[PDB]
């Protein structure tokens, strides 16, 4: 395989999501667990609160709450940074500007603690508004399709991406993400530096009906694509 990194995750590898939130001054904290196996691109995670009813709807922390797990194909493995950045792990920094509403600025790390991969974030959001679509929770919960268009940051030895996620509003309407994205690898060991390339993303949100915390059940499928077959 052409990184080392790649070797971890040729298997189904256990996943840890932590996330401390504050929104508005609203704080909340989510806790995830599941698997990931990159060689079908394929999560399946469940979010519970541990702060209670949540101050923002779930579908909005999706892209928030480990793009290591996609499927690249055989003739794209060279470009798959985010592989080649483990066990070590990589640093994801966004903003997420909601369209007429407030933004989300996200720090997170990437990386192996012993078998499993944890994704740790840290999220603040200002300016959001009392009766809009995000404070107000007035998102569907169900379903939504995304598409990175992934390109090399030479100068941070890392990648960035920018990115329209579309969330449809109850009822009627869609509420716009504008997604700002960089990596960089926590190590000092080579990474891949990737050509542009996507990576695509579906995710189906459900519930578990025996659950009485405030949480997501979520299948994710992730994979690249964008780079022809000679």
């Amino acid at each position: 395989m052409v990184s080392k990194g790649e070797e971890l995750f040729t298997g189904v590898v256990p996943i840890l999501v932590e996330l401390d939130g504050d929104v508005n001054g609203h704080k909340f904290s989510v806790s995830g667990e599941g698997e990931g196996d990159a060689t079908y691109g394929k999560l399946t995670l469940k979010f519970i609160s541990t702060t209670g009813k949540l101050p923002v709807p779930w579908p909005t922390l999706v892209t928030t709450l480990v793009q290591c797990f996609a499927r690249y194909p055989d003739h794209m493995k060279q470009h798959d940074f985010f592989k080649s950045a483990m066990p070590e792990g990589y640093v994801q920094e966004r903003t997420i500007f909601f369209k007429d509403d407030g933004n989300y600025k996200t720090r997170a790390e990437v990386k192996f603690e012993g078998d499993t991969l944890v994704n740790r974030i840290e999220l603040k959001g200002i300016d959001f508004k009392e009766d809009g679509n995000i404070l107000g929770h007035k998102l569907e919960y169900n379903y939504f399709s995304g598409n990175v268009y992934i390109t090399a940051d030479k100068q941070k030895n890392g990648i960035k991406a920018n990115f329209k996620i579309r969330h449809n509003i109850e009822d009627g309407g869609v509420q716009l993400a504008d997604h700002y994205q960089q990596n960089t690898p926590i190590g000092d060991g080579p990474v891949l530096l990737p050509d542009n390339h996507y990576l695509s993303e579906q995710s189906k949100l459900s519930k578990d009906p025996n659950e009485k915390r405030d949480h997501m059940v979520l299948l994710e499928f992730v994979t690249a694509a964008g780079i022809t077959l000679g």
